[PDB]
């Protein structure tokens, strides 16, 4: 009822949509892995009469319900796609996005990535994206590439008409405690990148992180001394 939808919130195989700003919404679904239950975000932003996705909704049927969802509370069409890195709450759908006329990209290497570990494939490689620092436009965002961190792809997303920051699972949420699924982080590595995005994004107004609530710019420090603790 208005409030950000959370992990309790939502059955596994539901998909929300939460509006961030004019023409940007969150997408919230829930997915099991090893055994427990997850949240996760993703990203819609309007690119005149059609859709940029960020990310899938963790799953093909969880993404199935995404692109119905979002027929029933936006009725535009999705044209492309961007998943921000190589695991299964990001490019799990894919293969259903593509299937529905969706054209999806990734850098390259998170095309590796998810081909060596065996999770689906987005199409089409993201160039200009291989040094830390880098940035490319696509369509109403910005792509970009801050460094190692939660993985050594880790992209994150600039809405600039709505200072809205996505920053994916190399963003945690306030209320976090731990640095999350760390099996292919960098931690040494992922407070520099957090510092680099805090520099490049000095006017966001919103940050939405991988997993969780959305907050303000303080989430980004919140981030690197989570991590911190965790290395410690
Ligand atoms: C023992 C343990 O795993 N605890 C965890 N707690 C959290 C809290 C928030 C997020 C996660 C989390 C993240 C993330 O951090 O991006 N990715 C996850 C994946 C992908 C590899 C598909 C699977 C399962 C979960 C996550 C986790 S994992
Ligand atoms: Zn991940
Ligand atoms: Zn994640």
């Amino acid at each position: 009822s208005g409030e950000y939808p959370t992990v309790n919130e939502i059955p596994v195989g539901e998909v929300r949509l939460y509006q961030i700003a004019d023409g940007v919404w969150s997408h919230i679904a829930t997915q099991s892995f090893d055994g427990a239950v997850y949240p996760s975000n993703g990203l819609i932003v309007r690119d005149g009469d059609e859709l940029l996705l960020i990310d899938t909704a963790w799953g093909a049927k969880n993404t199935a319900a995404l692109l119905a969802e979002i027929e029933k509370q936006i009725g535009l069409p999705v044209t492309r796609a961007v998943s921000t890195h190589f695991h299964d709450d990001r490019v799990g759908g894919v293969d259903v996005l593509r299937a529905a006329g969706v054209a999806t990209y990734a850098s390259p290497s998170t095309r590796r990535l998810a081909e060596a570990e065996g999770n689906e494939i987005p199409t089409h490689s993201l160039e200009g994206l291989s040094s830390s620092g880098d940035a490319v436009r696509f369509g109403p965002v910005e792509l970009f590439y801050p460094g190692a961190a939660h993985s050594t792809d880790n992209l994150v997303v600039y809405v600039p008409s709505a200072n809205v920051l996505y920053g994916g699972c190399a963003v945690h949420e306030l209320s976090s405690t731990s640095a999350g699924n760390v099996a292919d982080a960098d931690l040494a590595e992922w407070p520099t990148s957090v510092e680099r995005i805090q520099k490049h994004y000095p006017e966001a107004e919103v940050v939405i992180p991988g997993h969780g609530l959305p907050g303000g710019l303080d989430l980004l420090q919140h981030t690197a001394n989570v991590v911190k603790a965790h290395k410690n």
